[PDB]
């Protein structure tokens, strides 16, 4: 293990800061590991188990995705680029889940969380699936905050990859469901430079940022569709110990490399 971890301590040594990577090939059962069980903020990367647990109520309550949220103007907070677009009409169930899947679209995600019972709900759901690392603790936009040291709004990498593991790719939701995570998954557009740009544009690739800013804290999951391969699993988190410490994508779309060419 030392052998497949040294790239990785090179790495965050340039960066300055903490790189957690997570990676699981599901065709062999290999992995590639380098803090995974360190805690790192989530930013916006929660908000695709967001939209998973979104999805498991709606195994409960049919038609759930159909129902219209209309919302006064005070639901709309800085990075909710559609949620703003539909002020005057509300938008649907699903039409939150895409944008805060695809958009990180900030009110979208606090309207959801208010549906399955705020912060609290979502972390029920994912101990329902085994997931007893993850914890979300506060709203949009205060869980950005990223302080270190602060246990609040953290995963790590290796429960973020189980857990995508199970949703996508498990059975954890019926299979109609389980489509769609994938399909709003594939349809981000907000990971171009991050685990995608390690990926050959030929295999599929959905995914889910974070992006807190401060304390050099960004991160990406994704699932990777190999050509005629099974799928690869993986989580990509940073985190740095001074507020003004620089984020870095290219850092998270190296570490991204590194875990796929060791598999």
């Amino acid at each position: 293990t030392n052998l497949v971890a040294e790239p990785f301590a090179k790495l965050e040594q340039d960066f300055g800061g903490s790189i957690g990577v997570y990676a699981m090939d599901t065709g062999s059962g290999a992995t590639v590991s380098y803090r995974a069980e360190e805690r790192f903020p989530l930013c916006s990367s929660y908000k695709g188990f967001l939209a998973a647990a979104v999805l498991a109520r709606s195994q409960q309550q049919a038609g759930l995705l159909d129902t219209p949220i209309r919302y006064g103007k005070n639901a709309l907070v800085p990075w909710s680029p559609i949620s703003e677009k539909y002020l005057t009409t509300g938008m649907t169930v699903a039409e939150l889940s895409a944008a805060a899947v695809q958009y990180s679209d900030n009110a979208a995600a606090n309207l959801l969380l208010k549906e399955l019972g705020g912060p609290a709900g979502l972390t029920a759901f994912m101990r329902s699936i085994g997931d007893t690392t993850f914890r979300l603790d506060r709203w949009e936009l205060e869980l950005n905050s990223a302080i270190p040291g602060d246990a609040r709004d953290t995963s790590s990498p290796r429960a973020v990859t189980e857990s995508l593991q199970k949703l996508t790719l498990g059975s954890a939701l019926a299979a109609p469901q389980r489509q769609q995570f994938v399909d709003w998954l594939k349809g981000n557009t907000t990971g171009n430079h991050r685990i995608r740009a390690a990926v050959p544009a030929d295999w599929a690739v959905g995914d889910k940022t974070g992006t807190c800013g401060v304390y050099g804290t960004a991160n990406d999951y994704a699932v990777v569709w190999p050509t005629g391969r099974a799928p690869i699993v993986l989580a990509v988190y940073t985190r740095a110990p001074n507020k003004d410490d620089k984020h870095s994508e290219a850092v998270i779309a190296a570490a991204a490399r590194l875990a796929l060419e060791g598999l």
